[PDB]
């Protein structure tokens, strides 16, 4: 133990994937961040040619996010389904980092996907069926009846189950999908507290810790590009 615990590596790798995704958003995009929360990705949006709408259901967290909100960011307090109905923005990129499993637990996965704007997207989602059993001093996922118990540091969150399989099958109806894991992250997070020496120390710990690789393998990433328009019947016409 020396600043190098399971929760520490997880947030750093999470920070790694957000750095790459936000950077890879096309220039001048109108972005929707579903679950903007307390504003961790503000500094990454602030240094970029992007118009961003951050939506959350928690006002207390959107209050922490306003205390240092970049001006290219607009904050709105409405969940995803209300906002998609009411908004006048046409979005060109969707971001959802550790957020979509909440709406997916109270909706049909095909309804969430068809309601998402038809635009490129990046999704980080925990797959609790790939995380159950992992018990480390700072990270633990355990089953509790129909609900999931997850402990980060000492935070004791309860999350509900969602249908990952149907979700992935619905994305395949709309998107070219490349699936991945946090374990596939190499790029150094933009977080300035993560020095080059510390990142190397984190990635070396991943190469030599089984528990860590399991935690990282259970945080599933989705790089989405919209399929061609239903006029894909022309290509099937080559059968
Ligand atoms: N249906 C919903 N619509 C929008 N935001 C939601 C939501 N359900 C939960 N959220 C928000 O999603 C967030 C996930 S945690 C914060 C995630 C943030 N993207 C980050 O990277 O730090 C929470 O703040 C939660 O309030
Ligand atoms: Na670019």
């Amino acid at each position: 133990k020396e600043s190098l615990t399971h929760a520490s590596v997880l947030s750093a790798y999470t920070a790694s994937y957000k750095t790459t995704a936000i950077k890879s958003i096309a220039d001048n995009a109108v972005v929707l961040d579903i679950g903007y929360g307390k504003g961790n990705d503000g500094p990454r949006y602030a240094v970029r040619p992007l118009t961003v709408t951050g939506i959350d259901t928690a006002a207390r967290m959107l209050a922490i996010a306003d205390q240092n909100k970049p001006e290219n960011v607009t904050l709105v307090k409405q969940g995803f389904f209300t906002h998609i109905t009411k908004t006048s923005n046409t979005y060109t990129h969707v971001i959802a980092f550790n957020s979509l499993h909440y709406p997916l637990a109270s909706s049909h996965p095909d309804t969430l996907v068809q309601r998402l704007p038809t635009c490129p997207a990046n999704i980080l989602i925990p797959c609790h069926h790939l995380l159950e059993g992992i018990q480390t001093p700072t990270y633990s996922v355990v089953k509790d009846e129909d609900m999931w118990c997850v402990k980060v540091t000492k935070n004791e969150f309860i999350e509900s189950s969602y249908n990952y399989d149907v979700f992935v099958k619905a994305l395949e109806s709309k998107y070219h999908v490349t699936i991945g894991s946090l374990l596939d992250c190499v790029e150094k997070p933009s977080t300035r507290s993560i020095t080059p020496t510390l990142w190397t120390a984190m990635r070396n710990f991943v190469n030599n810790d089984q528990e860590m690789q399991r935690i990282l393998s259970g945080y599933i990433t989705f790089n989405l590009t919209p399929l061609p328009p239903k006029v894909e019947i022309i290509n099937d016409w080559l059968d």
